[PDB]
């Protein structure tokens, strides 16, 4: 009754997991995501670039397990928008998740179901902690890739419809030459 | 409702999370852990070395949160035995842990409740999963610090005692130049 231990070999250069299977998000994946629906287009139709590629160790579904995956978010924009993550909620309200930020520059912007928001600048050795209850989505704001480790409970799930939906209240930008954190116009509530 | 997000900084070189209070531990703090008593009462009295410190980083114990924490052990020897950590199981039987390797050679000594053991070498990038009701013990077997980082449970807690009084039924030595992992003359069960 006692589960086998093991050790994986993880590339904190390429955020590549030996053994684990690569799942790609590409641009057509991502419908409805970004605020320039027109740039969505054309940027799919001309490249439909890869936008992240996740590699995760995962447990089955239990109370106290633990799984871990890496993201490699690629870099580019969407019009203004950076390349981000969909972003979800866990489907438990009391699940929290460790971010390891391994390469790169990105950040996550977080908020809860009323839409009070937050962002965390990540570089190489920031750690971040994501509580209870808050959706999650990271940003790649560089021009090469950003690269990190997420460790989370075998049992938080995913909610991506909430924010598939809604979207975040926050965007995150490029004017000027510099990066801005500034209020999604889609955003209701 | 909800508990602010942040974000740490972790240096990946050292082991030292910003803001976070070393927690040193001397070999005096370790009596009745190593073998050769004789050689654990000499490097006392004649040095009473660190054999490791840790920076963590933890939330009030409840159900569904994380903690994380580095620790830095540090390169020796207690006659054969390398220098490890006092190991422990969880004071929970259902709470599993993921550590990843940053700096140096190491490995970690699991063990079941009924003796049952399983050791996981460890280099920078290894990720190693700690199931549920495993006690785990770190070791270095190299001549530079080794380094991880551990994310766990909030609520798994600790039971050091049932190490503390029986020990692992493995150990961890140096025999001409290699590094073995053999039986413990001291361990019953
Ligand atoms: O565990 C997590 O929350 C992360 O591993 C994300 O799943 C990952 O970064 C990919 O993002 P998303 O799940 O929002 O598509
Ligand atoms: O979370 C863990 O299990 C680790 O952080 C260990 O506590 C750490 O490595 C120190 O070892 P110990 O707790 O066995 O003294
Ligand atoms: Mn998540
Ligand atoms: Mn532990």
């Amino acid at each position: 009754m006692y589960k086998e231990p093991f050790g994986v070999k993880v590339d904190f250069e390429t955020g590549i997991i030996e053994g684990a299977k690569k799942s790609v998000r590409r641009l057509s994946d991502m419908e409805g995501y970004f605020v320039d629906e027109r740039a969505w287009k054309e940027l799919v139709e001309k490249e439909d670039p890869v936008v992240y590629e996740v590699y995760a160790v995962e447990q089955e579904e239990k109370e106290g397990d633990l799984n871990f995956a890496t993201t490699v978010l690629y870099p580019g924009k969407v019009g203004k928008e950076f390349f981000f993550t969909k972003g979800h909620f866990h489907a438990k309200l009391d699940r929290a998740e460790v971010y390891v930020a391994l390469k790169g520059k990105g950040g996550m912007l977080l908020q809860t179901p009323e839409g009070d928001a937050k962002w965390i600048s990540m570089e190489p050795g920031t750690v971040v902690y994501v509580p209870a209850g808050w959706a999650h989505r990271t940003v790649n704001i560089g021009d090469e890739p950003f690269i990190f480790l997420a460790i989370y409970p075998a049992d938080a799930g995913h909610d991506y419809g909430t924010i598939a939906e809604k979207g975040f209240s926050k965007i995150v930008i490029e004017e000027n030459g510099e990066v801005k954190v500034v209020d999604n116009p889609r955003w209701k509530k």
